[PDB]
């Protein structure tokens, strides 16, 4: 056990509280880092101590690399930690969808370890190669508490299995730490993994959800539920209707404050609304339109899309985050594709600042076309694209 | 007996021919109702509509949706009108009223004889009890009234329904069909905010509803046209039929409909068909992708233009140029899935390719209203028709 003074310094820092030192030492003991060599059988008091001191960490992507995916030949994107917002502006032909929907592939594999069954969700498909190459690769570097996590989703084509191979060596531990933390305590907060594609507005209506619509089955409202159907890109308002019914039925303070917080999440957004109630009789959900009357089946599609999006995000953050003062302060990644979809042009100047105002702990990697989306965004947050190339 | 109105009897244009039915037929006011030249004039005013145009004159909305009362006169000299506004002002309400009137018009024009949609419970203003959707049509200078109005029961008939004009329009079109079985039926279609959504080839095969033989006639263009979905699967089936004939040649329709799509696209070419997986080939920048392998903005417009081209192709069978048809085509959210720069060429390409189609479109992007006449812009802000034509 050759112990440098750095080992003792990191040990003292870990006692004071720092996940980074704990995970670094858990790698050190059992390896050759500063010698030492395997001392304990496994995770003596280092990985378990990290799991105990697992709180407040943000699951944020830091570096992605595309190699012959979609129409590209090579791409090296660089996000940042101090800024919780990434906006990808370009045109149809210069792929920012091949950035968002290239990160969702790795996010599916992370979802299938974070809290679900361990299984490979998506891989690189033949309709994804650049019509003529044989090797493809997407690399993602998750950064939790300041420690990197490699990902290689590289595929192969027959006859060329020599330099491309998948390596899930970081997400095999990023989820294991969370499982250990959940073993330590049951009320730990897991991050949110979510993508929202162009199809957000699809299936947002109370058509027959008061009747046979496949939600009639009993529902288990645990922490693992919010991870189901998250990376399909469709906002679930029908399930929000089920949750809203259940919470108000129980309401008739801890069982009531959730709906108040979720509703105030929307009220801080698109204005003029208050006192949203249901219809026990076979009518539609009712919401105010500057205090006369209105229902949800009769709305504007900007209202509809914003309502569905924010309802889904708030409901998943409430499920994922256990009893806490502010359940909406959860961490994770929320991918919004085509954010400039059905919003009046005076909204595409406040949609992003309010998203990072109310839900102010989640990185938002969004894609847009209208320049007005960038009107409230610094120049360093913007990534222009042209002919498979990235400009500042 | 007869005044100088023998002028209109000088075999005048369709305006005079139709005006010599209402008078000079029945009504016993002007000339004795002989009833013979009335039938002869109905027969005459069927071949006269060789180069006619169908537009919408003006609409009256009263308590339908948010609008308490609004009257706008759609200019007919210009073949395009734009309804710019924010969200919550009533751009789609104006379009949805015309879509509930065009349903009744298509019910008479198509092989249908029954009626269509109507005002229902939810689509009536909160507090009031009578609705009013009056759409006045014009066909070669003749004005055709319409009133789709219904009211809640218990009141002394404050509103009623009158369907006089569209019956006459359908009658004259049917009479035109009886003589020459190609009379350039006007196109009726709304394109809602949910175009595309079915422009993927992930599933198109023998396992879906597009498997039975479908009759290609001018009445086929009225199926699901007002629903608001770009029926790309049926276009794929039609394209398979047309390419099969070209392979059987061992057919200028395909060239025309394909050149219609290339014009709207900045460097797309060479649409062919894959036989094994059944998906469409497209060549951008001379690298061959597949129809599913584009952007949503490069697929929505592809489906939209392909659909419009095929509807005019079936609707004007024997015309030398099938795209020179007439219609009341509506697009909601034209700026959807478009560049800040492609929102410029979107209107002129429609104007050049479709020179006799009226486009009552809605948008909220300022970049769409460039190079467009200022007197065709309807800013429906608040609850009126505040116009900014300078
Ligand atoms: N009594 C009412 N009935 C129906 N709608 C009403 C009523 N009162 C107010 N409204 C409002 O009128 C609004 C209609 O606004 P509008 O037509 O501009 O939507 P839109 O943004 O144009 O839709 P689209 O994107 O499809 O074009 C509804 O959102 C609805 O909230
Ligand atoms: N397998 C491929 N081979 C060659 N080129 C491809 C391939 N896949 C995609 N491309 C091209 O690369 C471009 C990038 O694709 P994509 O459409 O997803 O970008 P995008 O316009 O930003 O999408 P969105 O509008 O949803 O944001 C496409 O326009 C497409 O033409």
């Amino acid at each position: 056990q050759n112990l440098p003074s750095r080992i003792t310094k990191l040990i003292k820092k870990s006692e004071s509280g720092d996940f980074a030192s704990s995970y670094q030492l858990y790698k050190v003991f059992g390896s050759k880092e500063y010698g030492v060599e395997p001392d304990e059988k496994m995770s003596d008091y280092f990985k378990e101590l990290s799991a105990k001191q697992l709180e407040g960490g943000q699951l944020r992507v830091a570096d992605i690399h595309l190699e012959n995916y979609k129409g590209f030949e090579s791409l090296i994107m660089d996000f940042s930690m101090k800024k919780n917002s990434t906006i990808l502006v370009g045109n149809n032909g210069c792929g920012k969808s091949t950035i968002l929907d290239a990160i969702q592939k790795g996010l599916t594999h992370l979802s299938s370890r974070l809290s679900t069954r361990s299984h490979n969700g998506d891989g690189i498909e033949k309709h994804e190669l650049r019509k003529g190459q044989n090797y493809a690769s997407i690399a993602i570097n998750y950064d939790y508490m300041g420690i990197r996590f490699p990902m290689i989703i590289a595929t192969t084509e027959p006859g060329y299995e020599d330099r491309a191979k998948s390596n899930y060596s970081g997400i095999n531990e990023l989820g294991s730490i969370f499982k250990t933390a959940h073993s330590i305590n049951p009320n730990v907060s897991f991050p949110l993994i979510a993508m929202y594609t162009v199809e957000r507005a699809n299936d947002v209506s109370t058509r027959d959800i008061e009747n046979s619509e496949e939600i009639k089955e009993a529902q288990i409202w645990d922490k693992f539920k919010a991870y189901n159907k998250s990376l399909t890109g469709k906002a679930d308002f029908k399930l929000f209707f089920r949750w809203f019914k259940e919470l108000i039925e129980i309401e008739n303070s801890v069982n009531s404050k959730t709906l108040h917080t979720v509703e105030d999440a929307m009220y801080s957004f698109l204005p003029g609304f208050s006192n949203l109630k249901l219809q026990r009789a076979p009518l539609d959900l009712i919401v105010d339109k500057n205090n006369v009357s209105l229902s949800v089946l009769q709305l504007s599609q900007g209202e509809k899309t914003i309502l569905a999006l924010i309802a889904d995000i708030a409901r998943r953050l409430t499920l994922l985050n256990p009893n806490s003062v502010n359940p909406l302060d959860g961490t994770g990644i929320v991918l919004i594709d085509e954010i400039d979809l059905h919003l009046h042009p005076s909204w595409q100047q406040n949609i992003i600042p309010r998203l990072e105002k109310t839900f102010k702990n989640i990185q938002f990697i969004v894609t847009t076309h209208s320049p007005q989306v960038c009107h409230t965004i610094d120049s360093q947050n913007i990534w222009l694209l042209k002919n498979g190339q990235k400009f500042k």
